[PDB]
């Protein structure tokens, strides 16, 4: 196999890592850019000619740059992203392809997968998916009463629900006249309060599970089936009203759909990793094909960049890489992504399962238990809203929380100065984290405004900024459905990349199965009014005390 | 003064919970439930006849919770609680009260702050914003070409926006006809949007800022004004359509608001404590005033539980110190808050604000710099998305994350059999979470499954769930105003007790100030395209490349 699994904490790269923390740890932004004219320069990359990649102020120095990428090399990091490419069977737990780059392999290059080309079942789906779209959006596909469709509602969860929405979202200058919703939870309100903003006649709703019997998902599938018949009467009009991304063929025509409106998808597809597949047809609906097709090509971009570039210039390698330093070595259990752009609100939400989902995991690929940390928690909400909720803590707490700040420089929305009071921030935000403001520097300012000794000794120490807060800066020229195929897929390979160093399985989700047992167990105990006493005290006291609240 | 200021590390009950962990780090949950069968009940709380708090499945025993107890009488606890609701000035920095409890103060037992009751002017603003909202749902309030307000837009920046938009949100079953709209981000695109669905014969602006100067909001303000302009033409009617939630009489008059629409707030209401006061209106014109005054109710109920319960069976103490045990022994840097109601999506985002603002501080109240830890990082998202998204990391990552499972038994939509779907998740969850799954177990299902020696020994390891991740479950019978009045009530005396034992200050924010400043001295640099070299080699370089993105 090409994909090794190498212990990164038995290599001399993490030794020489280890040593370098106990002598450096106390690294200074100030200093390090004081004694390099050049840091911005030599700490920066350019991805095309529309992003910005500003790592400069982080807590890093030649030597810290030198020992991480001593250590990609060192656990066969080429070799590892090589395999996912060729079509090597790396997800070995479940032994799949993991094959999300072939879903936006606009080169067409043939991509093997037990010698036989995937390439012509990626593209017959995307064909079926534009000429669908184009008889939704167009008005030539009628309801059951011979309307045009308005409104499309994606049901799904997981990589079936916060891909589409988050893009959906991110992307809403490029929409059409089409109204889109995503219903996700099996919480009833979700699809209820959905429910009352449509009509049956006018309505197309996109069933997205693999299997077609994920739990929640075909929940409210179900639920909107009933309140579409309830309307429409006969079952030969679902056709009409659902589709279905999956592979199920039988129970989605029991279900009632035409499977000429299946969109299908394969096993190395994983459904954190599924937007770029059929399950984005709520995007294309949402922004046309020709908009999905520049979101895939913005992907592959950055796909070509990964497989093409040195370490030392490779974008994903060197993020991955800098986290790496963070969560491993300054131990630091999280990571803040901060889009100063209010159409990207769900791109962090999106990180969380994208990053955590695949990397929140702690046995090694020889199958012992790791002996060192893997990924981080992953969170943040845009600029300027989480800055004026959160940010006191980022700069004057005692976490040390490494952020991403990412921004346009062009807005979609020209009106007055909006955007270059936002700009003015993101640019100030991190200056401010950096390099902070001395007590020193406070108490000339309060003197010099004529405070007395009492007051400088009441008040200085509590606004003192020590600094040394590190972030990157994502600087993009707009967010375009191009923009941000690469944004996504630049935080795909920093994730592969992590996991491949921390000698994980990033692809496998084993850890969503005990939950599932357990509710499958306590479901049938919640339809009457007895009293439960088959699990422990506390889950049979909430339980006895949910039956009692309801009646 | 009564709230002291004892540095909790040096206390006998610190050295007490340190020696503790020697031994209690590696305590078992499976173990601690099959030693007590009682432990549910000894570990639970119930809060009138609405709520249930189950604390058991926690890394706790009996002499944890003596040791805890004993720290929070050791920093002396009881008087800084006195203190806060006798209204002593305990936001000492800025040498204010800290009066959220009386915006609630349904008794009007006298509050004295410079030696008078504030209890009648908070009733005067209240009884001002029952008139005013009367008018505006009936219809009498008629919008420049005599209609009746069809919209209500929110201009505000955090404390002005975060709690508004969290509490309409999660009382929409208890909304009025009217649309409520939240508009907070400087980013353009923020009010953009809001206002291509709004008309402007019929919406009200409400403009939320106390000094009436805030950048952010008196920006978006000045952008409503403009459009509104656009399609009244006459100035004078500006005040049909905005009112101000401000003290600024003379700035609300300039930008042509009659101030008997200018509703009043105080120096001691924090803005992430003030959605209890004017700064609410928008919730009144949402859910009405006596749906309002329920969630004051509710507020007011668990005020008096945290003044009158001694500190064992106080919820808001307990939960505190739980928070302190995984905080400062076990060292978890976050918490999540995931609640299984969809219509409480915001519910997390409020407390990033209400607990990090408040708690993430790094200097103590004596001025010296704090040598442990103080707020944790807050996130989540409700149930069950948060589920299918990043709870693999929690059952098998390598941090300790606690969470903070809430629900309600009865939900405000009746949709089939959702909602015993929802709750058997929420359930078992939590079960899965604290005990696990062994070895044992996964090898006899994979046995029973039909798998060979080997592939059972492959897979093993990556199926088992190892457990003894904590949680609180809080059940309420359902989410009204006044339960949620409980609910975030009982968050925030949990932040005030441990911004007490963790002797810093909760009601400051000097951590917002330089950003404000350095944003201040890049806006003008921002007008321009010419090269700018007044900073560090990042900002420069940042600022340098925005500007020729946009050429
Ligand atoms: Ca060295
Ligand atoms: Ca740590
Ligand atoms: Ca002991
Ligand atoms: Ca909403
Ligand atoms: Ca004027
Ligand atoms: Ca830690
Ligand atoms: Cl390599
Ligand atoms: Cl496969
Ligand atoms: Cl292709
Ligand atoms: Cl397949
Ligand atoms: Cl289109
Ligand atoms: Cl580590
Ligand atoms: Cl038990
Ligand atoms: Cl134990
Ligand atoms: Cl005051
Ligand atoms: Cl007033
Ligand atoms: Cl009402
Ligand atoms: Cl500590
Ligand atoms: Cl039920
Ligand atoms: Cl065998
Ligand atoms: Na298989």
């Amino acid at each position: 196999a090409m994909l090794k699994n190498i212990n990164p904490t038995q290599t001399q790269a993490w030794k020489a890592l280890t040593a370098h923390f106990e002598s450096a740890q106390d690294m200074d932004l100030k200093a390090l850019f004081a004694q390099d004219s050049e840091r911005f320069a030599k700490y920066s990359a350019r991805f095309g000619q529309d992003i910005l990649v500003d790592y400069s102020k982080n807590l890093v120095n030649a030597e810290t740059m030198q020992h991480l990428f001593a250590l990609a090399k060192e656990t066969d990091l080429q070799s590892a992203i090589t395999a996912m490419f060729k079509g090597e069977a790396i997800n070995q737990t479940e032994d799949r392809a993991v094959l999300h780059t072939a879903l936006r392999n606009r080169s067409n290059s043939p991509v093997l997968v037990n010698g036989e080309d995937v390439m012509p079942a990626v593209n017959a789906v995307l064909a079926k998916m534009k000429a669908f779209s184009e008889r939704v959006i167009g008005g030539e596909w009628k309801g059951f009463t011979g309307k045009a469709i308005t409104d499309v509602v994606n049901i799904g969860i997981g990589g079936s629900d916060l891909g589409p929405y988050m893009v959906t979202e991110a992307l809403v200058p490029y929409k059409n006249h089409l109204t889109v919703h995503f219903v996700s939870n099996v919480d009833g309100t979700h699809m209820a309060e959905t429910l009352k903003n449509v009509d049956p006649e006018t309505t197309l709703f996109l069933v997205a599970s693999k299997t077609f019997t994920t739990q929640e998902t075909m929940t409210n599938a179900h639920t909107a089936r009933d309140w579409f018949l309830k309307a429409a009467g006969d079952e030969a009009h679902v056709a009409k009203h659902f589709a279905a991304l999956s592979t199920n063929g039988k129970a989605v025509a029991e279900f009632g759909i035409d499977t000429d409106n299946m969109f299908e998808f394969w096993d190395w597809v994983g459904g954190r990793y599924s937007l770029w597949s059929a399950i984005g047809l709520s995007i294309i609906l949402s922004i046309g094909y020709d908009n999905f097709v520049e979101l895939l090509a913005g992907a592959h971009e950055m796909d070509q960049h990964f497989v093409n570039t040195p370490f030392e210039s490779n974008i994903p390698v060197i993020l991955a890489l800098i986290g790496i330093w963070y969560n491993n070595f300054h131990g630091a259990e999280s990571e803040a992504i901060l889009p100063y752009d209010q159409y990207l609100h769900r791109f962090a939400a999106y990180f969380q399962q994208g990053n955590m989902e695949s990397n929140g995991k702690y046995v090694d690929r020889n199958g012992n238990p790791v002996t060192y940390q893997t990924g981080p928690i992953i969170w943040g909400e845009p600029g300027t809203n989480g800055q004026h909720a959160f940010y006191q803590l980022i700069h004057q707490g005692t976490k040390l929380i490494p952020c991403d700040f990412i921004a346009p420089a062009v807005s979609h929305n020209l009106v007055g100065d909006h955007h270059q009071k936002l700009m003015s921030n993101f640019f100030a935000q991190t200056e401010a984290l950096a390099f902070g403001k001395s007590a020193q520097a406070v108490q000339a300012e309060l003197e010099k405004a004529g405070k007395s000794a009492a007051e400088i000794a009441a008040l200085v120490p509590f606004k003192v900024f020590e600094g040394n807060r590190p972030t990157n800066s994502i600087l993009v020229k707009q967010i375009t459905p191009r923009t941000l195929g690469n944004l996504i897929a630049m935080y795909e390979h920093k994730i592969f990349v992590q996991g491949v160093i921390w000698n994980i399985f990033s692809f496998d989700q084993w850890g969503v199965e005990l939950g599932k047992q357990l509710a499958n167990q306590i479901l049938p105990e919640l339809a009457d009014s007895a009293a439960v006493t088959s699990h422990d005290s506390s889950t049979n006291g909430l339980i006895n005390a949910f039956k009692a609240f309801r009646a």
